[PDB]
């Protein structure tokens, strides 16, 4: 876990408001982001009760404890507990652009749908469903991700397009400095067409930067799976991982 995960931050803010400094987490993963996910999706919450345990981790100043030891909590995280409201983060936004879907051959379509589904598991590792948007087909359904036919673009979105054949090379800071990431499909020998976003751009005269991810100066060792690209971006932004190490780990 990173020290400053977006979802951990908003959860901890709420817990602090409530004067909660410790939580008995049991068998859960020792990360406020992991707890948030279970609270948002799986019917977990807090139960008021006195426990002791050992300090496992301290995340945004909230002690997460488990087992036995010298620490105390007054709230235990578990199934059927009460939820607390948190301000779910708008950013960052991960956008899968499936405008091109009907131009893909059958192998490409099949890979793509599998990769998209895998993205739901990835997003849940770092953020939550609501930070994932699939665009290009209004019918599909993928957990609680945002599903739209066309791209809706706010004043504050600062998008970059992930493109093996882009002219900008991705750096750590390019990624941290942007808040919306567009990944389209591979259309024959590599280029990644983001069609529904191209449509928006042409229609309003915008131009978004096109960013190629390289390892050691080459687009060689780099995954081209949408779900793997997504995880790289999120390693860097939410875990404060090096781009180099993020790529390695995948």
């Amino acid at each position: 876990r990173g020290s400053h995960m977006t979802l951990a931050k908003v959860f901890s803010q709420k817990l602090r408001e409530l004067g909660i400094s410790s939580i008995y987490i049991g068998h859960e993963r020792p990360s406020l982001q992991s707890l948030a996910i279970k609270m948002l999706l799986k019917n977990y919450g807090l139960v008021e009760e006195r426990r002791e345990g050992m300090l496992i981790t301290q995340d945004h100043g909230i002690k997460l404890i488990s087992g036995k030891g010298t620490e105390t909590s007054r709230y235990t995280f578990r199934k059927g507990g009460k939820k607390v409201s948190i301000h779910l983060p708008e950013y960052p936004k991960m956008v899968i652009d499936l405008g091109l879907f009907e131009f893909l051959n059958e192998e490409e379509k099949e890979k793509t749908l599998l990769q998209v589904d895998l993205c739901l598991s990835v997003i849940r590792k770092f953020l939550w469903d609501g930070n994932l948007t699939v665009v290009g087909k209004a019918d599909y359904v993928l957990g609680r991700a945002n599903i739209v036919q066309s791209l809706s673009l706010s004043d504050e979105d600062n998008p970059v397009i992930l493109d093996p054949y882009g002219d900008v090379v991705a750096t750590d800071q390019i990624l941290r400095d942007h808040n919306v990431f567009v990944i389209g499909g591979i259309v024959d020998k590599g280029r990644r067409l983001d069609r529904a976003t191209e449509r928006l751009a042409l229609s309003r005269g915008y131009s978004f930067p096109r960013v190629k991810i390289q390892l050691r100066g080459s687009i060689i060792g780099v995954p081209d799976e949408i779900n793997k690209i997504l995880e790289i971006i999120l390693r860097v932004k939410e875990l404060d991982q090096s781009l180099e190490e993020a790529i390695i780990s995948l």
